Formats: structure tokens, C-alpha cells, sequence
């Protein structure tokens, strides 16, 4: 009995989608991904947990207009990645990285339909951007940048203040890919976190501090 998925205005055309789960150690944990709309068209960044709560994601949009062009998960664990199912059934276009797949297939979860590689992906040229920073949280977590208003969504990538879950971690990696991602995004207006709130670029240099300490503490 935990709250229910919210949708609200981030920036002009953006929107945060936030998803809850009760995880045990943990608490209550929010999910936050974006909606980006492009003229009559939305793009989801990232899926909530549940095709329940990708249903009721798209319908509003829907019921407001907008025809859901696609969607594009960050990594593959479930927060990012849950509504994929759902999506596909409804043929709605669903775009994760190659190495985003082949670790749902290896999960034994189903893929997105659409696949890519490579640093730097448009979903939709000059407006939405696809970056992968290196391994960090996950092996195959990306980043998505909107120019537009300059809004950098990172995923489970952005760990401001603890670097939460390290199952699937690679703590070596973590602080090289978040120098680079701190060099090339420091001129982001806004940087939203999977699990924490909304902020500027610091968000960036707090995750850096992050990394770094996670692995200095892990020796
Ligand atoms: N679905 C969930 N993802 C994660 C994750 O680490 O990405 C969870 C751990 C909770 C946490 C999140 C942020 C900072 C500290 C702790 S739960
Ligand atoms: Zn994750
Ligand atoms: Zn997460």
C-alpha cells in the first residue's frame, strides 16, 4: 500500500514518471524516468516497474494526445525495464543498448525490440541523446541528454549521496565513467537521478565523490 505513480511537469515538454516499490533493507524506493514530448509525440525514458504502471504511464498521454513513439531503457534491472513486455505488446517501439539486451536475454527477460551500440546514439536526431559513460552501476548503464532545455537523465548511474544496489556493479570502473560523464555534462541545467530528487550538474561531481569513496571503502 504504497503511493501511486505520479506524472509531473519537469521543463517545458518533459515530464518525470515516478514509480514506487517497497524493497526490503531499503524502504521505499522511487523510480523516476522521463516522458519527452516531441510535437504530438512522446518518448518514454526509461519504463516503471509494472506494465500495470506503464498502462496507466501511457494512457495519460494518450488521453492527452500524444501518440508514444517509443520508449528507451537506461539499463537492464527491472526499474528500468519492467513495462518492456507491456510496450511490445502494444507494439509501441521499445530501444535498449545491445549490451542492455544481451543481459535481459541472459536474466532470462524479455528484449526490446530495437537494439544500438556505440558512445553516442540519437533516438531522435538533436533531440534526445543517448550516452554511455562507461560501467558503473551496471556494466551496460547509459545516459539520455535532451539539448533542448539540457536536462541529463542518469539512470541508476547517478548515486548523489550512496551508490545503493552493487550486485551488478562494477566499482573499479564506477569513478573513471563518472569523470567522463562529469566532463562532458557539466552544463546540464538539470540532472535527474533514478532514486534521488531532481538537482543541478553538482549532481555529477557528488556522484564522482560517490564512486570514489565506494572504492577506496571496498579494500
Ligand atoms: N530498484 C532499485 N534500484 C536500486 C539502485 O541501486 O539503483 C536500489 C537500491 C536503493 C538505493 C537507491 C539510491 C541510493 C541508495 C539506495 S532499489
Ligand atoms: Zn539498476
Ligand atoms: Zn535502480
Amino acid at each position: 500500500s504504497l503511493p501511486d505513480l505520479k506524472i509531473e511537469k519537469l521543463d517545458e515538454g518533459v515530464y518525470v514518471h515516478t514509480s514506487f516499490e517497497e524493497v526490503n533493507g531499503w524502504g521505499v524506493v522511487p523510480k523516476h524516468g522521463l516522458v519527452v514530448l516531441v510535437n504530438a509525440e512522446a518518448y518514454l525514458i526509461d519504463t516503471p516497474f509494472t506494465a500495470k504502471d506503464t498502462e496507466k504511464l501511457v494512457t495519460w498521454f494518450v488521453e492527452r494526445g500524444y501518440k508514444i513513439k517509443g520508449s528507451i531503457s537506461s539499463h537492464f534491472h527491472s526499474d528500468s525495464t519492467g513495462g518492456i513486455e507491456w510496450l511490445n505488446s502494444r507494439s509501441i517501439p521499445t530501444y535498449a543498448s545491445e549490451l542492455t539486451n544481451e543481459l535481459l536475454k541472459k536474466d532470462g527477460k524479455v528484449q526490446a525490440t530495437n537494439s544500438f551500440s556505440g558512445v553516442n546514439y540519437w533516438l531522435v536526431k538533436n533531440k534526445i541523446e543517448v550516452f554511455y559513460p562507461g560501467p558503473g552501476h551496471t556494466p551496460d548503464n547509459v545516459v539520455v541528454w535532451l539539448p533542448e532545455r539540457k536536462i541529463l537523465f542518469g539512470g541508476c548511474f547517478i548515486k548523489p549521496y550512496g551508490l545503493g544496489n552493487l550486485g551488478d556493479a562494477n566499482i573499479e570502473a564506477w569513478p573513471k565513467s563518472a569523470k567522463l560523464l562529469k566532463s562532458k555534462y557539466g552544463k546540464a541545467k538539470l540532472v535527474v537521478p533514478s532514486h534521488s530528487e531532481v538537482g543541478d550538474a553538482s549532481l555529477l561531481k557528488l556522484t564522482l565523490e560517490q564512486a570514489v569513496k565506494g572504492l577506496n571503502e571496498s579494500k
